[PDB]
Protein backbone atom coordinates (compact mmCIF):
# COMPACT_ATOMS: atom_id res chain seq x y z
CA UNK A 1 0.00 0.00 0.00
CA UNK A 2 0.88 3.72 -0.24
CA UNK A 3 0.48 4.55 3.35
CA UNK A 4 0.80 2.15 6.43
CA UNK A 5 5.07 2.75 6.22
CA UNK A 6 7.76 4.42 4.66
CA UNK A 7 8.87 2.59 1.31
CA UNK A 8 11.87 0.84 1.73
CA UNK A 9 14.99 2.74 1.28
CA UNK A 10 17.73 2.55 -1.72
CA UNK A 11 21.04 1.40 0.01
CA UNK A 12 24.15 4.15 -0.82
CA UNK A 13 28.04 2.88 -0.85
CA UNK A 14 30.65 4.63 -2.68
CA UNK A 15 34.11 2.60 -3.98
CA UNK A 16 37.02 3.97 -4.20
CA UNK A 17 39.01 2.23 -6.21
CA UNK A 18 43.30 2.29 -6.13
CA UNK A 19 45.38 4.26 -8.57
CA UNK A 20 45.63 2.68 -12.31
CA UNK A 21 30.75 5.54 6.23
CA UNK A 22 31.13 9.56 5.66
CA UNK A 23 33.85 10.16 3.11
CA UNK A 24 35.87 14.08 3.56
CA UNK A 25 36.84 15.75 -0.40
CA UNK A 26 38.57 18.95 -0.64
CA UNK A 27 35.73 21.96 -1.46
CA UNK A 28 38.02 23.31 -4.51
CA UNK A 29 35.07 25.86 -4.34
CA UNK A 30 36.81 27.50 -0.85
CA UNK A 31 39.88 25.82 0.56
CA UNK A 32 38.94 26.78 4.11
CA UNK A 33 35.60 24.31 3.38
CA UNK A 34 35.75 20.50 3.57
CA UNK A 35 32.66 18.18 2.26
CA UNK A 36 31.46 15.44 4.17
CA UNK A 37 28.88 12.60 2.55
CA UNK A 38 27.48 10.29 4.54
CA UNK A 39 26.60 6.75 2.72
CA UNK A 40 25.01 3.07 3.84
CA UNK A 41 28.70 1.29 3.70
CA UNK A 42 32.34 3.13 2.66
CA UNK A 43 34.92 0.85 0.13
CA UNK A 44 37.88 2.26 0.07
CA UNK A 45 41.22 0.98 -2.55
CA UNK A 46 41.76 -2.04 -0.18
CA UNK A 47 38.43 -3.49 -0.83
CA UNK A 48 38.69 -6.18 -3.07
CA UNK A 49 35.33 -7.78 -5.52
CA UNK A 50 34.44 -10.23 -2.65
CA UNK A 51 34.34 -7.72 0.53
CA UNK A 52 31.59 -5.16 -2.15
CA UNK A 53 29.99 -8.72 -2.87
CA UNK A 54 29.78 -10.50 0.29
CA UNK A 55 29.43 -6.66 2.02
CA UNK A 56 26.39 -5.19 0.24
CA UNK A 57 25.18 -7.90 -2.53
CA UNK A 58 25.11 -11.32 -1.20
CA UNK A 59 22.79 -10.71 2.21
CA UNK A 60 19.95 -9.24 -0.49
CA UNK A 61 20.19 -12.85 -2.55
CA UNK A 62 18.21 -14.71 0.04
CA UNK A 63 15.12 -11.89 -0.68
CA UNK A 64 14.66 -13.31 -3.95
CA UNK A 65 13.50 -16.95 -2.41
CA UNK A 66 10.71 -14.51 -0.36
CA UNK A 67 9.08 -13.05 -3.53
CA UNK A 68 11.06 -10.06 -3.23
CA UNK A 69 13.03 -8.20 -5.91
CA UNK A 70 15.95 -6.77 -5.64
CA UNK A 71 18.05 -3.98 -7.76
CA UNK A 72 22.27 -3.40 -7.55
CA UNK A 73 23.55 -0.42 -9.52
CA UNK A 74 27.10 0.89 -10.50
CA UNK A 75 26.90 5.00 -11.01
CA UNK A 76 29.83 7.18 -11.38
CA UNK A 77 31.74 8.46 -14.36
CA UNK A 78 34.07 6.67 -17.01
CA UNK A 79 37.19 5.24 -15.71
CA UNK A 80 36.23 4.81 -12.22
CA UNK A 81 35.40 1.32 -12.19
CA UNK A 82 31.63 0.60 -12.43
CA UNK A 83 32.26 -1.97 -15.21
CA UNK A 84 35.32 -3.77 -12.60
CA UNK A 85 32.69 -3.68 -9.83
CA UNK A 86 29.77 -5.37 -11.75
CA UNK A 87 31.17 -7.73 -14.29
CA UNK A 88 34.94 -7.90 -13.26
CA UNK A 89 37.50 -10.36 -15.03
CA UNK A 90 38.30 -14.44 -14.70
CA UNK A 91 41.10 -13.02 -12.56
CA UNK A 92 38.97 -10.52 -10.36
CA UNK A 93 35.08 -11.36 -11.04
CA UNK A 94 32.45 -9.00 -10.14
CA UNK A 95 29.26 -8.43 -8.51
CA UNK A 96 27.40 -10.10 -11.73
CA UNK A 97 29.38 -13.71 -11.74
CA UNK A 98 29.32 -14.27 -8.13
CA UNK A 99 25.70 -13.18 -7.61
CA UNK A 100 24.86 -15.95 -10.74
CA UNK A 101 27.00 -18.36 -9.02
CA UNK A 102 25.36 -18.02 -5.83
CA UNK A 103 21.76 -18.10 -7.01
CA UNK A 104 22.04 -20.62 -9.35
CA UNK A 105 23.96 -22.79 -6.68
CA UNK A 106 20.88 -21.94 -4.25
CA UNK A 107 17.94 -22.63 -6.64
CA UNK A 108 19.83 -26.11 -7.81
CA UNK A 109 19.80 -26.55 -3.59
CA UNK A 110 16.33 -24.94 -2.79
CA UNK A 111 14.99 -26.55 -5.83
CA UNK A 112 16.67 -30.19 -6.17
CA UNK A 113 14.38 -33.15 -6.54
CA UNK A 114 12.58 -33.65 -3.41
CA UNK A 115 11.83 -30.39 -2.13
CA UNK A 116 8.89 -28.96 -1.48
CA UNK A 117 10.01 -26.13 -4.39
CA UNK A 118 10.34 -26.01 -7.69
CA UNK A 119 12.72 -23.42 -8.75
CA UNK A 120 13.34 -21.85 -12.34
CA UNK A 121 16.31 -19.08 -13.04
CA UNK A 122 15.83 -17.57 -16.40
CA UNK A 123 17.72 -14.06 -17.30
CA UNK A 124 17.20 -11.18 -19.29
CA UNK A 125 19.68 -8.54 -21.20
CA UNK A 126 18.62 -5.20 -21.79
CA UNK A 127 20.01 -1.80 -22.96
CA UNK A 128 18.47 1.79 -21.99
CA UNK A 129 19.88 4.50 -24.86
CA UNK A 130 18.45 7.26 -25.56
CA UNK A 131 15.51 6.56 -23.88
CA UNK A 132 15.11 3.02 -25.65
CA UNK A 133 14.75 -0.07 -24.45
CA UNK A 134 16.57 -2.68 -26.96
CA UNK A 135 16.99 -6.27 -26.29
CA UNK A 136 20.65 -7.32 -26.56
CA UNK A 137 19.65 -11.17 -26.84
CA UNK A 138 17.89 -10.71 -29.46
CA UNK A 139 19.40 -7.29 -31.29
CA UNK A 140 17.90 -5.84 -33.93
CA UNK A 141 14.22 -6.30 -32.79
CA UNK A 142 13.29 -2.33 -31.65
CA UNK A 143 12.35 -0.37 -29.16
CA UNK A 144 10.71 -2.33 -26.45
CA UNK A 145 7.17 -1.03 -24.22
CA UNK A 146 7.24 -1.05 -20.82
CA UNK A 147 3.94 -2.26 -19.04
CA UNK A 148 2.20 -3.14 -15.58
CA UNK A 149 0.07 -6.23 -14.22
CA UNK A 150 -2.93 -5.27 -12.65
CA UNK A 151 -0.95 -6.83 -9.27
CA UNK A 152 1.86 -4.33 -10.16
CA UNK A 153 3.88 -6.42 -11.86
CA UNK A 154 6.61 -4.47 -14.22
CA UNK A 155 6.60 -6.16 -17.32
CA UNK A 156 8.40 -5.89 -20.75
CA UNK A 157 6.21 -8.40 -23.44
CA UNK A 158 8.27 -10.31 -25.64
CA UNK A 159 11.66 -9.03 -24.24
CA UNK A 160 13.84 -12.51 -24.57
CA UNK A 161 13.79 -14.51 -21.70
CA UNK A 162 16.60 -17.36 -21.44
CA UNK A 163 16.05 -20.35 -19.20
CA UNK A 164 19.57 -20.87 -17.29
CA UNK A 165 20.73 -23.96 -14.70
CA UNK A 166 24.21 -23.62 -14.78
CA UNK A 167 26.94 -21.09 -15.10
CA UNK A 168 27.37 -22.35 -18.68
CA UNK A 169 24.42 -21.57 -19.36
CA UNK A 170 24.38 -17.98 -17.95
CA UNK A 171 27.86 -17.57 -20.33
CA UNK A 172 26.32 -18.95 -23.16
CA UNK A 173 23.95 -16.07 -23.66
CA UNK A 174 25.52 -13.24 -21.32
CA UNK A 175 29.05 -13.20 -22.80
CA UNK A 176 28.55 -12.61 -26.53
CA UNK A 177 25.38 -10.07 -26.17
CA UNK A 178 28.18 -8.47 -23.55
CA UNK A 179 30.13 -7.69 -27.21
CA UNK A 180 28.97 3.90 -26.09
CA UNK A 181 28.65 1.26 -23.96
CA UNK A 182 30.15 4.31 -21.76
CA UNK A 183 26.59 6.22 -22.83
CA UNK A 184 24.49 3.47 -22.00
CA UNK A 185 22.75 1.67 -19.65
CA UNK A 186 23.72 -2.10 -19.28
CA UNK A 187 20.72 -3.68 -17.54
CA UNK A 188 21.12 -7.39 -16.63
CA UNK A 189 17.67 -9.22 -15.22
CA UNK A 190 17.88 -12.72 -13.08
CA UNK A 191 13.98 -13.70 -12.44
CA UNK A 192 13.74 -16.78 -9.64
CA UNK A 193 10.32 -18.59 -10.73
CA UNK A 194 8.87 -20.47 -7.69
CA UNK A 195 6.29 -22.89 -7.21
CA UNK A 196 5.10 -24.94 -4.12
CA UNK A 197 5.17 -28.79 -4.78
CA UNK A 198 2.61 -28.91 -1.97
CA UNK A 199 -0.36 -27.17 0.27
CA UNK A 200 -1.17 -24.46 -0.17
CA UNK A 201 0.62 -24.35 -3.21
CA UNK A 202 1.84 -20.89 -3.42
CA UNK A 203 3.56 -18.98 -6.35
CA UNK A 204 6.19 -16.52 -6.29
CA UNK A 205 8.74 -14.51 -8.51
CA UNK A 206 12.03 -12.45 -7.39
CA UNK A 207 13.78 -10.10 -9.90
CA UNK A 208 17.64 -9.20 -9.35
CA UNK A 209 18.46 -6.15 -11.42
CA UNK A 210 22.65 -6.19 -12.31
CA UNK A 211 23.10 -2.96 -13.79
CA UNK A 212 26.29 -1.02 -14.96
CA UNK A 213 25.06 2.19 -15.62
CA UNK A 214 26.42 5.34 -18.36
CA UNK A 215 28.90 7.28 -17.32
CA UNK A 216 27.89 10.16 -14.64
CA UNK A 217 29.61 12.75 -16.51
CA UNK A 218 26.19 12.64 -18.30
CA UNK A 219 24.70 13.71 -15.00
CA UNK A 220 26.30 16.84 -12.96
CA UNK A 221 23.21 18.70 -11.41
CA UNK A 222 21.48 22.58 -12.19
CA UNK A 223 27.82 17.71 -20.31
CA UNK A 224 24.75 16.62 -21.33
CA UNK A 225 21.68 15.26 -18.86
CA UNK A 226 21.05 11.63 -19.39
CA UNK A 227 17.28 11.14 -18.82
CA UNK A 228 17.46 7.91 -16.67
CA UNK A 229 20.44 9.08 -14.66
CA UNK A 230 18.53 12.82 -13.86
CA UNK A 231 14.85 10.21 -12.77
CA UNK A 232 17.22 7.85 -11.15
CA UNK A 233 18.59 10.70 -8.77
CA UNK A 234 14.90 12.09 -8.45
CA UNK A 235 13.72 8.60 -7.48
CA UNK A 236 16.52 7.90 -4.84
CA UNK A 237 16.16 10.87 -3.08
CA UNK A 238 12.13 10.57 -3.34
CA UNK A 239 12.38 7.07 -2.11
CA UNK A 240 15.37 8.31 0.68
CA UNK A 241 13.95 11.56 2.06
CA UNK A 242 10.33 9.89 2.53
CA UNK A 243 8.62 12.34 -0.34
CA UNK A 244 5.07 12.15 -1.41
CA UNK A 245 5.85 11.91 -4.94
CA UNK A 246 8.64 9.46 -6.93
CA UNK A 247 8.53 9.70 -10.74
CA UNK A 248 9.17 6.09 -11.26
CA UNK A 249 7.45 7.29 -15.00
CA UNK A 250 9.53 9.98 -15.97
CA UNK A 251 12.04 7.66 -17.04
CA UNK A 252 12.35 4.48 -18.99
CA UNK A 253 14.89 3.16 -16.10
CA UNK A 254 13.29 4.33 -13.01
CA UNK A 255 9.89 2.73 -14.43
CA UNK A 256 11.54 -0.59 -15.58
CA UNK A 257 12.20 -0.51 -11.80
CA UNK A 258 9.21 0.47 -10.39
CA UNK A 259 8.76 -2.59 -8.17
CA UNK A 260 12.96 -3.58 -7.50
CA UNK A 261 12.79 0.27 -6.49
CA UNK A 262 10.93 1.32 -3.11
CA UNK A 263 8.52 -0.78 -2.03
CA UNK A 264 9.34 -3.99 0.12
CA UNK A 265 12.56 -4.19 -2.28
CA UNK A 266 16.38 -4.07 -1.39
CA UNK A 267 18.21 -1.99 -3.85
CA UNK A 268 21.73 -0.71 -3.71
CA UNK A 269 23.60 1.87 -5.80
CA UNK A 270 27.39 1.77 -5.41
CA UNK A 271 28.78 5.29 -6.48
CA UNK A 272 32.17 4.47 -8.22
CA UNK A 273 34.96 7.07 -7.90
CA UNK A 274 38.36 6.91 -8.73
CA UNK A 275 41.52 9.09 -6.73
CA UNK A 276 43.00 11.40 -9.92
CA UNK A 277 43.07 14.53 -9.80
CA UNK A 278 41.46 14.77 -13.69
CA UNK A 279 38.44 13.01 -11.86
CA UNK A 280 37.65 15.48 -9.19
CA UNK A 281 34.52 17.44 -10.82
CA UNK A 282 32.83 13.91 -11.57
CA UNK A 283 33.82 12.71 -8.25
CA UNK A 284 32.31 15.46 -6.37
CA UNK A 285 29.27 15.00 -9.17
CA UNK A 286 28.73 11.01 -8.24
CA UNK A 287 29.43 11.69 -4.42
CA UNK A 288 26.48 14.49 -4.41
CA UNK A 289 24.29 12.60 -6.52
CA UNK A 290 24.38 9.24 -4.40
CA UNK A 291 25.24 10.83 -1.12
CA UNK A 292 22.36 10.09 1.38
CA UNK A 293 23.50 13.06 3.35
CA UNK A 294 25.94 16.12 2.70
CA UNK A 295 28.18 18.96 4.97
CA UNK A 296 30.21 22.15 4.73
CA UNK A 297 32.97 21.80 7.83
N1 LIG B 1 38.71 -1.45 -7.82
C1 LIG B 1 39.57 -1.51 -8.84
N2 LIG B 1 40.80 -2.03 -8.62
C2 LIG B 1 41.68 -2.06 -9.62
N3 LIG B 1 41.53 -1.64 -10.88
C3 LIG B 1 40.30 -1.14 -11.08
C4 LIG B 1 39.28 -1.04 -10.14
N4 LIG B 1 38.14 -0.49 -10.70
C5 LIG B 1 38.49 -0.26 -11.94
N5 LIG B 1 39.78 -0.62 -12.24
C6 LIG B 1 40.48 -0.42 -13.51
O1 LIG B 1 40.26 0.92 -13.95
C7 LIG B 1 40.02 0.95 -15.37
C8 LIG B 1 38.64 1.51 -15.66
O2 LIG B 1 37.63 0.72 -14.99
P1 LIG B 1 36.19 0.35 -15.64
O3 LIG B 1 35.55 -0.80 -14.89
O4 LIG B 1 36.19 0.06 -17.10
O5 LIG B 1 35.38 1.69 -15.35
P2 LIG B 1 33.99 2.27 -15.86
O6 LIG B 1 33.23 1.10 -16.34
O7 LIG B 1 33.39 3.06 -14.68
O8 LIG B 1 34.27 3.27 -16.98
C9 LIG B 1 40.29 -0.47 -15.88
O9 LIG B 1 41.64 -0.61 -16.33
C10 LIG B 1 40.00 -1.33 -14.64
O10 LIG B 1 40.71 -2.56 -14.62
CL1 LIG C 1 43.60 -5.40 2.66
CL1 LIG D 1 39.84 -7.96 -6.11
CL1 LIG E 1 9.62 -6.50 -3.60
MG1 LIG F 1 32.33 0.45 -17.94
NA1 LIG G 1 3.46 1.24 2.39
Amino acid sequence: LYFQGPPARVRVAVRLRPFVCSLEIANWRNHQETLKYQFDAFYGERSTQQDIYAGSVQPILRHLLEGQNASVLAYGPTGAGKTHTMLGSPEQPGVIPRALMDLLQLTREEGAEGRPWALSVTMSYLEIYQEKVLDLLDPASGDLVIREDCRGNILIPGLSQKPISSFADFERHFLPASRRSSRSHAVLLVKVDQRERLAPFRQREGKLYLIDLAGSEDNRRTGAINTSLFVLGKVVDALNQGLPRVPYRDSKLTRLLQDSLGGSAHSILIANIAPERRFYLDTVSALNFAARSKEVI
